[PDB]
């Protein structure tokens, strides 16, 4: 019943802007579930492309203007009906405005134009939720969607690290990415990094991860060493390093994904050559997944999923995300029988699971 803005009181901690950082929040005293929700919104790699996003997108670069109150929708609802998993959980909604899929660890030097924090926020956000209940808590769910979900692959571990670290070794922290898993393939067809929506993914990483000056988990760092931190932004790589619980939600043809690659589909003919490649993108993607044994990946183009008010509808094999993220939760007490977690669609085209979204 609508989760309440609080700006963190450690006002360091700022949006792109300088502007304070927050979070929303709507406890459920009665519950020791706690979901941290990143939200998503692309990101800026460059002084150019950020001052536009500053003209346009203000809200994902400053907090001036945040409504005082947020309603939870899809897994951060209260109500049954709409959120069949975790109604009763203590919500958090923590709005991006860092523009560095949370990977921003510095302070903003008087050389750069804007702060990129995003990290920082987040473990901003849980010390200051410590005295808010959190303390209590028997499990820390960090979730997003795109961006956000991207942010959890690289900030799931540091939370864990940061509650060990604190005195909180009993907190379980999980994390659920939803539509932040990229493939850093190459374009159907070619164009200049110009901008965010159409420069290619690895380049896109390449120039942000420098711009941001981003951080990535530190087993993953290791392995692609100095200068080559990007690797670390795509879920594929990154994720055989986590140690956390992560659960990974995907469309097979995510919208982000086909956009980045310079795909668009305006229900015009698709002659062989891009039928060709959309077939090996959802087959790459169906590869990267079978070894992440919780995982909700429908063979649907869409754009992100878990905070949209229908998430219930979607199915892959005959089970619901809410129900394999049950299932999860169960196997955390192998695999549990009528209680399924590993869902990834072999059909290879749009749609062709009838329970795609419409919209
Ligand atoms: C406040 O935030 C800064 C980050 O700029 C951090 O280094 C510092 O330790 C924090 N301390 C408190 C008490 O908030
Ligand atoms: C990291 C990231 C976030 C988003 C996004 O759409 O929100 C995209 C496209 N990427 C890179 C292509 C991997």
């Amino acid at each position: 019943e609508d989760l309440r803005l609080h700006l963190l009181l450690n006002t360091s901690v700022t949006c792109n802007d300088g502007s304070p950082a927050g979070y929303y929040l709507k406890e459920s005293r009665g519950s020791r579930r706690w979901l941290l929700f990143l939200e998503g919104g692309w990101y800026c790699f460059n002084r150019e492309n950020c001052d536009s996003r500053y003209d346009t997108m203000r809200r994902l670069m400053s907090s001036r203007d945040w409504p005082r109150t947020r309603t939870g929708t899809g897994i951060l609802s209260s109500q049954p009906e709409e959120n069949p998993y975790w109604w009763n959980a203590n919500m958090v909604f923590i709005p991006y405005c860092s523009s560095d899929v949370w990977s921003g660890a510095s302070s903003k030097s008087e050389k750069n134009e804007y702060a990129f924090m995003g990290a920082l926020i987040i473990q901003e956000v849980v010390r200051e939720l410590l005295g808010r209940g959190l303390s209590g808590a028997k499990v820390l769910l960090l979730a997003g969607s795109s961006a956000g979900g991207t942010g959890v692959l690289l900030n799931v571990d540091r939370v864990a690290e940061q509650l060990e670290k604190l005195g909180y070794p009993a907190i379980q922290v999980r994390g659920l990415a939803d539509s932040g898993w990229f493939l850093d393939n190459k374009q159907y067809r070619h164009t200049d990094c110009v901008d965010t929506i159409t420069c290619a993914p690895t380049e896109a990483i390449r120039r942000g991860i420098r711009y941001w000056n981003g951080v990535v988990p530190e087993r993953c760092r290791r392995q692609f060493q100095e200068g080559e931190e990007w690797n670390c932004f795509f879920g594929y790589k990154v994720y055989p390093t986590l140690r956390s619980p992560v659960f990974v939600v995907q469309w097979l043809f995510d919208e982000a994904q086909l956009t980045v690659d310079n795909v668009h589909l305006t229900g015009q003919p698709v002659q062989e050559g891009l039928r060709l490649y959309i077939q090996n993108l959802g087959r790459e993607l169906r590869h990267t997944l079978k070894d992440v044994p919780a995982s909700f990946a429908p063979a649907c183009l869409s754009h992100e999923i878990i905070i949209r008010s229908h998430w219930t509808d979607v199915q892959v094999k005959g089970t619901s995300l809410p129900r394999a993220l049950h299932c999860w939760d169960r196997s955390l007490h192998t695999p549990l029988k009528g209680c399924p977690v590993h869902l990834v669609d072999s059909c290879p085209w749009p749609h062709c699971n009838p329970s795609c979204p419409t919209g």
